[PDB]
DNA sequence: TGCAG
């Protein structure tokens, strides 16, 4: 098939923890997010730390998307699906029994470019000290990826809060599942998604750089595998209010679907 | 000595075993450290009756008149009192509140605050609401005041993060001083045997938040230590919490 | 008034 039919069949996603818990300039920052969505027109958006006012705003502005949320109050995750590109089939939420932070796993099954996709997001248990709970949640996520319908491509994207050796400590990713940043070459340029030296939204006594935001991919077991195409960190511009959209950078990523 | 000093301590007044001896222990610490300000939580009337009898160098403010409550003690020779107030927590189920005393310390205004935020792991909702109030008050305190909040926050991992973090200009003293491991945990069931429990739990419930005045150069914490981790004659610790001693460069 | 690594 020709170049343009191929470029049109490519899936695009954005994953972003929007820091809805930071009340400062929140309306301006939601406007910022919307400007990025208009720029990148992603097929799927995976969001974390939404709060009701924020998602209400998005639903009023981003009317070309269908919305699903991980909760109706507090703070929660969301999946947005571009209606002209992605056909919604069904959704569900899987609970994390031992979370103290209302965390869970939000799943949407869809059709895209003639293929079934299983789209997942979570905001895994926060803070270094919560390595144990986070790890448990990671296991659930990975199990759900392994077990997804054999004919589906699985894409999890979210704020994993994972740090050094936590994945290695569960034996690494299972066969058939890759971390997209790893698969694209472990590039330093687009590695850290939370960087308190570079991002001035929070004042912090000690700076750190972490790769909290991650994308895991599993191809269909019954079809040829798909590769990621390209990834970039986004949101590294300040808004008119003099702050960034979030204390995280977003990930923009395409796949050769 | 130009350095301001404070002690903050949840005295566990709800534990009545050896309470008199334990209040004596606390008084021994006050006599040694002679802090300018003492922030206390979980006082009960008997306990405070004792302290007021003994610590005559201090002016007392109490957060309630019965049940259990907080207190602020001011060293009369070092601190001049201006005014006090209590901010209520409308949805507390445990009579928690925010006790505030405004004072001057060699001419510099201090806005002193204490609270015992809603207790128990599962009360994170109410606790976080209360934390919001506290932080907002710290934010709104008079520009010419140094603000010191010290108290039993009952705070967990991410509860501060899940509120948006501390506001600009406001620091956690333990963090500011380098997250030193030896003055980290203030409630430690392994190291403290006052509570009979089977499990090990180690938490940083007791915290100090600091904001400078704009009318003066930034205040930095200088030295912090945990106190009370030695048994009294009665064979028990002063409290199930360790106390915090802290000095400031003003 | 149930950790952290
Ligand atoms: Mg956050
Ligand atoms: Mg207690
Ligand atoms: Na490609
Ligand atoms: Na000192």
């Amino acid at each position: 098939t020709a170049k343009s039919e191929v470029e049109d069949s490519k899936l695009s996603i954005i994953s972003w923890n929007v820091d809805g818990l930071d009340t400062l300039n929140l309306a301006d920052r939601a406007r910022g997010l919307c400007s990025y969505l208009a720029l990148y027109t992603p097929d799927v958006v995976f969001l974390q730390e939404l709060i009701p006012a924020y998602v209400q705003y998005l639903k009023k502005r981003a009317v070309s998307y269908l919305f699903f949320e991980g909760s109706d109050d507090g703070y929660f995750t969301g999946i947005m699906l571009r209606k002209s590109r992605v056909k919604f089939l069904e959704s569900e939420i899987i609970c994390f029994p031992t979370t103290q932070m209302m965390r869970n796993l939000l799943i949407a099954q869809v059709t895209f470019s003639g293929q079934k996709l299983y789209l997942m997001t979570s905001h895994l248990e926060s803070c270094k000290n919560q390595s144990q709970e986070r790890t448990k949640q990671l296991r659930v996520v990975l199990q759900k990826i392994k077990e997804a319908p054999e004919d589906a491509i699985v894409i999890f994207a979210g704020d994993t809060n994972l740090r050094d050796a936590e994945v290695a400590n569960v034996g690494g990713l299972p066969a058939g599942v890759c971390d997209v940043w790893e698969q694209l070459g472990k590039q330093e340029h687009c590695r850290y998604t939370w960087d308190t030296k570079a991002n001035s939204n929070k004042t912090v006594p000690y700076v750190s750089r972490c790769r909290f935001d991650r994308i895991f991919l599993r191809s269909a077991k019954t079809a040829p595998p798909v590769t990621p195409d390209h990834m970039a960190l986004i949101g590294m511009e300040k808004l008119d209010c003099g702050r960034y959209t979030s204390d995280h950078w977003g990930i923009y990523c395409t796949f050769n679907t």
